[PDB]
């Protein structure tokens, strides 16, 4: 009673700017759940879970209303230049359809479940405990050679010897793995499919076997290992997207620890934004922490991981849609791009600092990048873009090369846009780029290469799809890899589940030919990570 | 187009685990409105803006469907004895708004607004810039013994001069100012309202003015400025209910430099809250840094703002439910209150660790606390409670008497439950308590005072409404202060709007009558703040 009175006082907020929701058109239980179903499987990614907007506009009931029922019936139909698909047009979706979302938009956005450590420690499993596990290894495979392809509509992943170009092992994972990633002491291999659940497998039992498993969030596309000298195999973080967060598990066990949300303010306008989630993540060489990318806010914090129990955070601002990145030569400086801010954010690790923000082409894709020497720029870090078929060579070197320092020093011209992944290795004397989903067939079956012993001249084309003799299918081919020599590289052609893909790997000496990798096994063959390369970042 | 079929893929989100809210009774604008009112008038205090609850069940569609319009009716009707006050019983609302409040918490929580840097800039006005600003004390009072009133109801505070016991200046502020605040050179006083409206004060202006204002929030409750050496006036930060965020300010202009939410996992089930408020902040003494407490979550974070570019963050996991508290005599460990746990967080801000957790009476509600040495156990730190008649003692020197360090000692017993605020003064050997909370009148009128030469004595009951001599109203004494030397302590005798109030004020050596503050303007005076006290944290 006393505690009555206490907080019997009124609350500050204005109930007359408290918005009530309301004044859709009516649309029963199944027009919604049809709606819902469609708005997930085509709508979600561009326009994201709560539709604040992501990569596309805001489609919330106050802007969707004020469009209202015809311009957003026409608006689905016909698309736009700007990024936005002709569901109608194309025919992709019925009239019906097409209405049905135009209704679903102007309603308040379904809440999708939230997912804490009570979910997180349910879906948790140790399927072999550490005592239990080899003290060596119990095998003969050439471990640092090994292949961890994704079979990405499969649910699975394969470990390929890189010598004998045979599979050696079909593993169950999670969906559509998005990434591989190795343990610093290159023991463990950690993927983690797209619905979050993350697999650690034992390279050195006698046959490579999972021990640990756990689902981080509903969707995600990142992993990572603590890389610090005296962490090795400590912690393992993996990001999400849905719910915006990220979590720290033990790198033995797999064990949540912490979970951290990532909901916060922009670094641009600094308003709250709902969704921002997750990207690339990357361990730190030069102080105990992960580096993680927060897209839609465009922040990289820098999770310390000294004292597992109070974290300490330290929140870069960068910009705007932070995806993918790699190391420069030197692992010191973190080359990140900001696709859709068409710029690409240098992080210093050492000085835990934003060295600048460089602008390259439309949306860069680098991957983790390309490096090399370049003959009068000195030592550079590439990317290809998504936008346009141009290739950004950077300056990363500030103690010999100040004057290129963190700048667009030269330019290259690919095939054409719908780039995704741009490819080089220290023995290597080639440049390789893909071009995944550029709207020709004959551009996304190839890839071209450069010589960088003479950067003037043009690349050659390399019909990696061709080469494979598949058939039917679109064949897209993507993300070149090299094996632990740096004398073979590896592309995948990515066909369709019911159609027949293989792996193709060309001599990187003479740019032939060297062998296919066919398998009924083989569905839909993604990335291919080099457990070496990989594991030590080369590239 | 590439960007088009690169984003075509569906979302790892479940169609069917995304759930439409509603199936709730109808209801009408009119009414959805008149209840939505009612419910931040009456019920947000406890439940929260979102309704996920704070110190009450949860209020979300999810439970009070499965509850029912019969439950709810009947439970919003009589309450429970565990604190949810019996609305109907009482005859504070009718069977009919009863009704309409049941079906409003059926329906989806409507939802607040944001308040980002567009909204602070906005409503951040310069009046007086630093340039403009005197360069010494043009007037000759004596500042250190002045005294920040809250003219609650009234949206003002008065200086009173500690001395002549007169009004000098009463300043127009926000809404039911809830604290006042010295910056570190003693010059400027900050004050902000319950609506997070923040008003810096110079006194050495001829007469003291209000040199910039600006709004952090929606709902707020805390202010602090930077104390650790070498930063005096550099930042002012606030912490706000609604939205879960707090600000960092320029300490000279109040201009908005960095905004961060709050919402996230919370430390003991380590799930998403939508609303942890933000509660307590106090400045270090030990590093750059401000120690802020977010309620529901039960995390106290350390912003260290020696560069407040890229913010840096320590989040140390204390117990649900922190609010206030205050420096231990040494100022160097965070004595904060989780009330709804019934324990005291102990933060050691040197070491940045939480140093313990003790086990308190029911609610503890220690203010900024009392500091005394303590002729058995040493130096202690006491609080009183809301909840029952308890006053805690807990050991602070961990160095010089590891026996009591973090331990509840001993107990004292005061007049009853709903206690508000303890106090002393190193130049005093008394220890004040207060009642206003508390059901009986002659005691919630009253405090009691025990003699810390003799604490197993019996405390004495001062008549400190009585002695005001103001008539007919609930006379409500709150808050012990004390005066610049320590030889006066004040109440405020907190009565109503349209009632008549005052400030009593007693010699601490004899325990007697010494004056009583009264004025048209002393409208429903609440917090007071002695400018020396609160810059020196003399407690
Ligand atoms: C955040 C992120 C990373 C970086 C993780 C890291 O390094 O820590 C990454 C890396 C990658 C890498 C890493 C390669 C590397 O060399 O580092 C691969 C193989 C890859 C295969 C694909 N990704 Fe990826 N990818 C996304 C997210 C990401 N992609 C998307 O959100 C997007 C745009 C939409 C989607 O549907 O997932 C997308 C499209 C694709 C594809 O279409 C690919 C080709 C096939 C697939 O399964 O989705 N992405
Ligand atoms: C978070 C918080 C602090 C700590 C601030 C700091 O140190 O930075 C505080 C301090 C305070 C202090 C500071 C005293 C001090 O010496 O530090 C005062 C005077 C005070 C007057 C009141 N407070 Fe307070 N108070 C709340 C919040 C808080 N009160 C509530 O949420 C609550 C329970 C309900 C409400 O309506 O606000 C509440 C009730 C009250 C009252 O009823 C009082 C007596 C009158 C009023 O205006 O609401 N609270
Ligand atoms: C990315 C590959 C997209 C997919 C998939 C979908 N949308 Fe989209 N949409 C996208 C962009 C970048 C834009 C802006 C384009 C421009 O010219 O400005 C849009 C825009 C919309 C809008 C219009 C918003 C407005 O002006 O108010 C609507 C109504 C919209 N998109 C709907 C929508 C739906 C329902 C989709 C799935 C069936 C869908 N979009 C997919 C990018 C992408
Ligand atoms: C704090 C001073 C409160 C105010 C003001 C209001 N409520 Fe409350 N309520 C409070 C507590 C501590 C509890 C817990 C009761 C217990 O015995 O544990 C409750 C609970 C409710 C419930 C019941 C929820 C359930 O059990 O499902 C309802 C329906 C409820 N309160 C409604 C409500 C309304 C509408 C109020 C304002 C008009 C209101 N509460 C005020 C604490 C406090």
């Amino acid at each position: 009673k006393a505690a009555e009175q206490y907080q019997g006082a009124a609350s500050a907020v204005d109930p007359a700017h408290v918005v009530r929701t309301n004044g859709a058109p009516d649309m029963s239980e199944s027009e919604f759940n049809e709606a819902k179903q469609i708005y997930f499987q085509r709508c979600a990614g561009c326009h994201g879970v709560l539709r604040k907007g992501a990569t596309g506009k805001p489609l919330t009931p106050d802007i969707t209303q004020q469009r209202g029922q015809q311009y957003l019936e026409a608006l689905i139909t016909y698309g736009t230049p700007l990024g936005m698909p002709n569901w109608g047009s194309s025919g992709e979706l019925s009239k019906e359809q097409i209405t049905l979302m135009a209704k679903y938009i102007q309603h308040t956005p379904p809440q999708p479940p939230e997912w804490g450590m009570p979910e997180m420690r349910e879906s948790w499993k140790v399927l072999v405990k550490p005592e239990d596990r080899p003290k060596k290894q119990l095998n003969d495979l050439d471990l640092p050679n090994l292949f961890s392809v994704t079979l990405r509509d499969a649910g699975q992943i394969a470990l390929v010897d890189g010598d004998s170009k045979k599979i050696v092992k079909v593993i169950d994972t999670g969906y559509a793995v998005h990434i591989s990633r190795m343990s610093a002491s290159g023991r463990y291999l950690l993927v983690i499919g797209r619905d979050a659940r993350i697999d650690m497998i034992d390279l050195w039992a006698k046959e490579p076997t999972k021990v640990a498993e756990i689902k981080i969030g509903i969707e995600a596309r990142s992993v990572e290992s603590s890389k610090f000298k005296g962490y090795e195999d400590r912690y393992t973080i993996a990001g999400a997207y849905w719910p915006p967060q990220f979590a720290i598990m033990d790198g033995e066990t797999l064990e949540p620890k912490q979970i951290v949300s990532t909901r916060g303010m922009t670094v641009d306008t600094q308003t709250y934004h709902p969704e921002p989630r997750v990207a690339a993540i990357i361990a730190s060489h030069e102080h105990p922490e992960f580096i993680v990318n927060v897209k839609e806010t465009g922040k990289v914090l820098l999770v310390n991981y000294k004292d597992i129990d109070n974290l300490t955070v330290t929140s870069i601002g960068a910009a705007p849609f932070l995806h993918d990145g790699g190391w420069d030569s030197s692992h010191r400086y973190f080359m990140t791009a900001a696709n859709n801010s068409n710029k690409v954010a240098v992080i210093d690790s050492k000085d835990r600092r934003l060295s600048a923000l460089v602008d390259v082409g439309k949306t860069p894709h680098p991957g983790r990048g390309a490096n090399f020497v370049h003959p009068k720029y000195g030592p550079v870090w590439s990317t290809s873009h998504l936008g346009d078929g141009s290739i950004s060579l950077i300056g990363t070197d500030p103690k010999n090369h100040p004057q290129y320092a963190w700048k667009k020093v030269a330019e290259l011209q690919g095939q054409g846009g719908g780039s995704l992944f741009i490819k080089t290795h220290p023995k290597s004397s080639h440049l390789y780029v893909d071009t995944t989903f550029n709207p020709d067939a004959r551009i996304s079956q190839s890839v071209a290469v450069f010589d960088l012993k003479n950067l003037d001249a043009k690349y050659q084309v390399l019909p990696i799809a061709e080469w494979a003799d598949l058939g039917e299918g679109a064949k897209r081919v993507v993300q070149p890899e090299y094996n632990k020599r740096g004398d073979e590289v590896w592309f995948s052609v990515w066909n369709g589940k019911n159609d027949s893909s293989a792996l193709v790997v060309v001599d990187d000496k003479t740019l032939k030919l060297k062998a296919v990798v066919k398998d009924p096994r083989l569905i839909t063959p993604t990335g291919k990570f080099n457990v070496y390369n990989t594991q030590h970042d080369v590239y």
